[PDB]
C-alpha cells in the first residue's frame, strides 16, 4: 500500500543557490519537472534494478534512463541506467515512442518488463530513455517518471501501472491517495487513504474532462470578495507540480489584491477555491502561469502546495476526486 516519497532540492532551487538571472527555456505535456520537489522509488525486472520516480498524475506513462542511450546527449548517463541483460522477465518491443517534455523532446524506445512498487509486482511496458534534453534533468536527482494519468492521455495507449494493479484485483478500493509533509517527505497509498494523515471527512468532486484528472472550479475568492471563474474553470490537479499554476491573463488580476510583489507581511489576505460548492482555503503561502491553447486550454493546476493542506484521494472507480484536511503525527 505505502510508497514513502522522499524530500529533494528542485532544479530550481540548485540554480537559485547559485545566484542567477532570467535565463532562456500528441497529449499535453503539463508538468515543468525544474520545479519538482518529491519522488518515490521502484523496481525494474528480475532481480528489481531501483530508479527514482516522480509520481505525476499529469502523465500516463512510465520511462526510466536505459544504458543503452548515446555520447551526443549527456543527461541520461548521469541517473541510475536500466540494463535489459540483467533482467530474466525483460521482453522487447523495440517501438520508437517520443514525449514532448517542453520544447525538447524525450526520445527512446519501448520495453516491457516486471515492475514491482509498494510491494506489488506487474508486468508493464515502459519506454527506456535513449535521448533526455539538457533542461533540466542534468542538475535533477530523479531518475525518471511514474505515470499516474489515464490511458487515453499516454503514448501509444500503453496501459499504466495502477491499472495493471487494478487488474489483479489486490487492492480493497480502486484509488489511490497523496500526502505531502508540512516541513520531511512525503506518502503515496494505494488502494485507500490513511486516517494518521487526514483529518474531518471527506467530500468528492466528478471528472469534468472524459479521460484525465480534471474537474470544474467553480469560484477563486480572495479573501471575502471574489475575482474569477464563475461561470466555470477547468482544474487539474498535479501531484508531479509545486506550484499553483493559472492564465496569463487570470494571473494578474489575482496578483493584484519576472516581477513579485512579495513583501514581508503575514496580513495579507486568504485566498480560496470553490471545488464542488465547498470552499478550499490558503492563508499565505508561490504561483505561477501556464497558457495552454484549446483544448485542454485555459486551464488551472493545484499542485502540492494545495495537497499539503489537503489530502487528497484519486478515485477510479468512481471518476472523481476526493478532498480532506490533512495532518501529521
Ligand atoms: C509494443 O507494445 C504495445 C502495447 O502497448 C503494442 O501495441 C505493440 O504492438 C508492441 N510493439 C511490438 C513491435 O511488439
Amino acid at each position: 500500500e505505502r510508497i514513502p516519497l522522499k524530500k529533494m532540492p528542485s532544479v530550481r532551487e540548485i540554480l537559485e543557490e547559485r545566484g542567477v538571472d532570467m535565463t532562456r527555456l500528441s497529449p499535453v505535456v503539463l508538468t515543468n519537472y525544474l520545479n519538482t520537489q518529491y519522488y518515490g522509488e521502484i523496481g525494474i525486472g528480475t532481480p528489481p534494478q531501483t530508479f527514482k520516480v516522480i509520481f505525476d498524475t499529469g502523465s500516463a506513462n512510465l520511462w526510466v534512463p536505459s544504458t543503452k542511450c548515446s555520447r551526443l546527449y549527456l543527461a541520461c548517463g548521469i541517473h541510475s541506467l536500466y540494463e535489459s541483460s540483467d533482467s530474466s522477465s525483460y521482453m522487447e518491443n523495440g517501438s520508437d515512442f517520443t514525449i514532448h517534455y517542453g520544447s525538447g523532446r524525450v526520445k527512446g524506445f519501448l520495453s516491457q518488463d516486471s515492475v514491482t512498487v509498494g510491494g506489488i509486482t506487474v508486468t508493464q511496458t515502459f519506454g527506456e530513455v535513449t535521448e533526455l534534453p539538457l533542461i533540466p534533468f542534468m542538475l535533477a536527482k530523479f531518475d525518471g517518471v511514474l505515470g499516474m494519468g489515464f490511458p487515453a492521455q499516454a503514448v501509444g495507449g500503453v496501459t499504466p501501472v495502477f491499472d495493471h494493479i487494478l487488474s489483479q484485483g489486490v487492492l480493497k478500493e480502486e484509488v489511490f491517495s497523496v500526502y505531502y509533509n508540512r516541513g520531511l517527505g512525503g506518502e503515496v497509498v494505494l488502494g485507500g487513504s490513511d486516517p494518521q494523515h487526514y483529518q474531518g471527512n471527506f467530500h468528492y468532486v466528478s471528472i469534468s474532462k472524459t479521460d484525465s484528472w480534471q474537474i470544474t472550479m467553480k469560484g477563486v475568492s480572495v479573501g471575502s470578495s471574489t475575482l474569477l471563474c464563475e461561470e466555470g474553470c477547468a482544474v487539474v490537479v498535479d501531484t508531479g507540480s509545486s506550484f499553483i499554476s493559472a492564465p496569463t491573463s487570470s494571473l494578474k488580476l489575482i496578483m493584484q489584491a519576472y516581477v513579485v510583489n512579495c513583501s514581508q507581511v503575514p496580513t495579507l489576505p486568504d485566498i480560496s477555491f470553490d471545488l464542488g460548492g465547498r470552499a478550499y482555503t490558503l492563508s499565505s503561502t508561490a504561483l505561477h502561469a501556464m497558457d495552454i491553447p484549446p483544448p485542454t486550454g485555459p486551464v488551472w493546476v493545484l499542485g502540492a502546495t494545495f495537497i499539503r493542506k489537503f489530502y487528497t484521494e484519486f478515485d477510479r472507480h468512481n471518476n472523481r476526486i476526493g478532498f480532506a484536511l490533512a495532518r501529521a503525527a
